[PDB]
């Protein structure tokens, strides 16, 4: 591995009233951070446990 797409891909909530929990990959931290995505307006740095998180930015 070596960085790609998602590593360096932005951090999007979206807004509607309601939010479902998340994990982005940080890409000067080396590991991910949580937030939660509202549905109304995200991307694709999502990953939905934080076991997924890895498969994209580390190569694991």
């Amino acid at each position: 591995w070596q960085p790609p797409w998602y590593c360096k891909e932005p951090v999007r909530i979206g807004s509607c009233k309601k939010q479902f929990s998340s994990f982005y990959f940080k890409w000067t931290a080396k590991k991910c951070l949580p937030f939660l995505f509202s549905g109304c307006g995200g991307n694709a740095n999502r990953f939905q446990t934080i076991g997924e998180c890895r498969k994209k930015c580390l190569g694991k």
